[PDB]
């Protein structure tokens, strides 16, 4: 009946490679897919277009912590579109404040700015930290600095290119945005040594690495990082865009070790999947720096994705999301280790907090790809980081019995993978 | 009651003021709104708190062309987020493919790259071009210049910020990507001259600049700016993120000059302003420098923004949108001239093409907020840019016999505050 489905219908796709071809013709090829054309998804199950069912192993990277189509979040988003979706931040609204209140007080800060994507989120924040040093630190114009980590990511505008160690990321898209410097993730010491400069403003971090393969850090690597920090007056930054809203099993990653980011980034399931919403969230004196005409978006704080937020953010409180996924990742990771280490020699290592986990796997010594092939043939979707990560992030609605079934699925998959190598 | 509702409740709003006091304490303070609390908004018209109607004047800055709340839009949105919403474009789905071939036909163009926001669109098409003149111009390494024009307006990135000439937008947010040569706008000579630099990639233009002030060019500018482009082998980037979709009065501003675009960004509009949805379209040969891994977004050609953006796109075209905009756009300048000219002395111009207007103001013989205020006395919402710029921008479905009534109620406007001048 709609105009999708109308015009769907008729270019006639029956086939799985109907709809593959017609990708390839007509979409940007800047993705290379997972061969399944999905057509519906509910809680963490997706169907394709034949009615065949998978797990969702990858949940918009961490976007559909609540599971797809959530009912709760699909009233709330219908219940408000029906009544305005934009109005800008040029006019008032009944909804933005309000939800800008419900995030202040449920994560503890003074001031929202709420944005459209992850990039936009981060691309705001340096901004912040930068006017704020120039202002407030008075350091001289043009100079502030930024440390940021090997193999970070936040996006793919210019400045996050810029600011990037990863090849394909930044390739011929120069020149660059001045004003970074990389050091190695999870190293304290190398972050002392950057903070001697009193140019830095920011230091701009993951709690885990995420694109850049689920790298957990040392015990107590971010709060001793904000101690540096604050010991030099320069703002922590902390990306939990990825990390946050219970998929480590805490409310945001940093609690893990009670750091209270200076500057915090939101995004992903801030909407659970439903739409693009993020936040940056900051104390009074360095969010203001952000006078009337110096910053700006379209979409940013429309009352439609406001909803759908404090929608989405009240499921993972009332599910106790953050419980579930401190559980059953925990009992993922023993159960890949006692089954899989050994067995199978190619598994390089299985880490990962809560449901955000990995199996890195020697690329030398297997086809990565095989382990997604079988993965998928057993009813598991996936999609590697850097060609040799294996990521297992399902949704934290995952019911235990969902669980059970798509674990064995795993670890089956790699055991017939390395069954197969003979 | 929804989450939203029963906490909003909860905080025991009941006056406008409670709400303002309310984005006080916890809205990040880079807005200076005017003071109005929308609620609901259907068509042309939106209300607040306590139930004034006014007209909406701004629509999201020609975001809202199909009017507040579109039924079918709606109705295409609350369908698909019941079926399926997201699922990164590292799987396939049975919507992302079909929309956007639904795109490339209707605009013209090989391939269609699907972003969130105008600024990502904007974002996107620099890469590709810097990375084309690289690749397929063979420009050396870091080299690549990209022109615009001063008061140009495409975002708020630090690539953004880098390349206005806007003392708010760029100030204390550098150090600044370099790669930019601004000129200015409506002027053929200084892209003429600005073009014997072999390292340029690209000109990026607006058909008619937004932010920048409703600033329409002469007769030929984008004809004429094309041919000198392909002349030295430079991609024309036309932004109609702003212009495009029926609001000047044809499909693409560009379409005024028989352009079609190297480049093409749509935005705002592209969801009836129900989703952020952004578009980047272009032939096969400049548009597959972007391989697998060198760009991407979480969010960009989600299932539900497509299903969204086609039934946004239709509407256009089934309610003969552009042919509304050029009626009652000329309508409407027609009667501002008539009533306006010649009885108000500190109307600079009134100008635009169909329903992207404005009327700038002389800020050394009048206040620019006195006319906002009195326009939002009479039912009219509106917010100017620098100041003095008055932009009257209303959803393209505006009935007859509303655009009548509000037209009448501009003229009262202007013509109520020349009186107590
Ligand atoms: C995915 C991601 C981003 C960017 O989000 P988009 O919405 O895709 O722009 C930023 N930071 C981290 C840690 C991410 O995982
Ligand atoms: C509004 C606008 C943009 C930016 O779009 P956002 O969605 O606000 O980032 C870019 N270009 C033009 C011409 C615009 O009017």
């Amino acid at each position: 009946k709609t105009n999708i489905e109308a015009y769907r219908d008729g270019l006639k796709l029956k086939t799985e490679e109907d709809f593959f071809a017609c990708d390839r013709q007509y979409v940007c090829q800047n993705y290379a897919p997972v061969p399944v054309v999905i057509s519906k998804g509910k809680g963490a199950r997706v169907w394709d277009i034949n009615g065949n069912e998978y797990y969702d192993f990858l949940a918009g990277v961490s976007s559909l912590s609540q599971g797809h189509c959530h009912p709760r979040v699909i009233a709330a988003l219908c219940r408000q579109a029906e009544r305005l979706t934009l109005t800008l931040r040029a006019f008032g609204n009944d909804v933005t404040g309000p939800a800008c209140r419900f995030m202040a007080e449920m994560f503890g800060y003074d001031r929202v700015l709420l944005m459209n994507t992850g990039a936009e989120a981060g691309e705001s924040a340096l901004k912040i930290a930068r006017k704020w040093a120039y202002e407030v630190k008075e350091i001289p114009p043009d100079s502030a600095k930024v440390i940021l980590c090997n193999n970070n990511y936040w996006g793919r505008t210019i400045t996050a290119c810029s600011s990037s160690t990863t090849f394909d990321c930044y390739n011929n898209f120069g020149p660059f945005t001045p004003g970074f410097e990389l050091i190695d993730y999870d190293d304290v010491g190398a972050l002392e040594e950057a903070l001697k400069d009193p140019n830095v403003a920011a230091f701009f971090v993951e709690p885990i690495q995420g694109e850049g393969g689920v790298n957990v850090p040392k015990p107590g690597y971010l709060k001793r990082a904000h101690e540096l920090c604050r010991s030099k007056n320069v703002l922590l930054i902390v990306d939990e865009i990825q990390t946050g809203l219970c998929r480590t099993g805490r409310l945001l990653a940093a609690d893990h070790d009670e750091v209270h980011p200076d500057i915090l980034l939101l995004g992903k399931s801030l909407s659970a999947g439903v739409v693009p919403i993020s936040a940056v969230m900051g104390r009074a004196d360095v969010m203001d720096v952000l006078k009337p005409g110096t910053h700006g978006s379209t979409f940013g704080g429309n009352p439609l994705a406001c909803a759908v937020a404090v929608e989405a953010l009240t499921v993972l409180k009332d599910e106790k999301l953050a419980d579930r996924a401190e559980r059953l990742g925990a009992q993922f990771r023993d159960c890949l280790r006692r089954e899989l280490y050994g067995k199978v020699p190619w598994i390089k290592e299985i880490r990962g907090r809560g449901l955000l986990n990995a199996v890195e796997v020697d690329s030398d010594a297997i086809d990565p790809n095989d382990v997604v092939m079988k993965l998928k043939e057993n009813g598991i979707l996936s999609k590697p980081t850097r060609g040799r990560v294996m990521r297992f992030i399902p949704p934290l609605v995952i019911t235990d019995e969902e669980h059970r079934d798509a674990t064995t699925r795993i670890i089956k998959s790699f055991l017939a993978v390395e069954e197969e190598r003979k």
